[PDB]
């Protein structure tokens, strides 16, 4: 029932609702040979919708507002980016394009910069130590530490009980992992210690890729690095 990678040709995206006014996005992408899913999340806010992550691509973030036009039929008015690589924040210019507010860490408006990818207009103050959260309308926004990156951040939607790791946490199948070009590998085991600490009662987690699960992907995340650590 959640859409897998082979489902989705590139260029569309799937809506999966994860709880009254809580959205998963699924879309794929091409990196270095190979296809990949990758999700995001909308949170109803009022009237209006906050998104999380762009869809991978600007043409699959085109894709993803039309789907939400088509499905929800609520303006999308604001985004967060909880890291710098181009399956967070590639789209962003389709975003603002289309009216929306870009948000997210100083740390990850820089780190898009120097990489040359789209750069979120807007940048989100109370972030930048570990351990440290602010609310943002129907979210917290939580950074943990570097894990994946230096930047990312998890978002936690606290009326549905679940927690968007982004690619600091893993599917559960997942055995190996991905691209850790910008990773911390001996901090990252910390980075979710401190989220497992902060959010003992997630009923709900989001991997960056892959399947929802609960918070038994934070140990099997922590398990999975170590591994390619040892
Ligand atoms: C989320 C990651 O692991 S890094 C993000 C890169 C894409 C990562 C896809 C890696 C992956 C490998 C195996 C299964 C799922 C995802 P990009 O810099 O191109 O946005
Ligand atoms: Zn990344
Ligand atoms: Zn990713």
């Amino acid at each position: 029932e959640y859409p897998t990678v082979s489902e989705i040709p590139v260029g569309e995206v799937r809506l999966y609702q994860i709880a009254d006014g809580v959205w998963s996005h699924i879309a794929t992408q091409s990196f270095d040979g190979a296809v990949y899913p990758s999700n995001g999340l909308i949170v109803r806010d009022g009237d209006e919708l906050l998104l999380i992550d762009t869809a991978w691509g600007a043409k699959n973030t085109a894709a993803l507002l039309a789907e939400i036009e088509k499905q929800i039929g609520l303006p999308v008015t604001r985004a967060v980016s909880t890291h710098f690589h181009d399956d967070r924040v590639g789209g962003v210019d389709v975003l603002r394009a289309a009216g929306v507010a870009t948000y997210a860490s100083p740390s990850t408006r820089r780190l898009a910069e120097v990489e040359g990818n789209e750069i979120p207009t807007h940048s989100l103050e109370g972030l930048s130590s570990s351990g440290d959260a602010v609310r943002f309308g129907p979210v917290e926004l939580f950074y943990p530490g570097a894990a994946h990156s230096t930047d990312n951040l998890v978002v936690y939607v606290p009326s549905a009980s679940v927690l968007y790791g982004g690619c600091a946490i893993y599917e559960l199948s997942r055995t190996s992992a991905g691209n850790v070009a910008d990773a911390d590998l001996a901090e990252w085991p910390t980075s979710i210690e401190r989220i497992q600490q902060h959010y003992p009662e997630a009923q709900f987690v989001i991997p960056g890729h892959g399947l929802p699960g609960g918070l038994d992907l934070l140990k099997h995340t922590t398990n999975v690095v170590k591994a390619h650590t040892n």
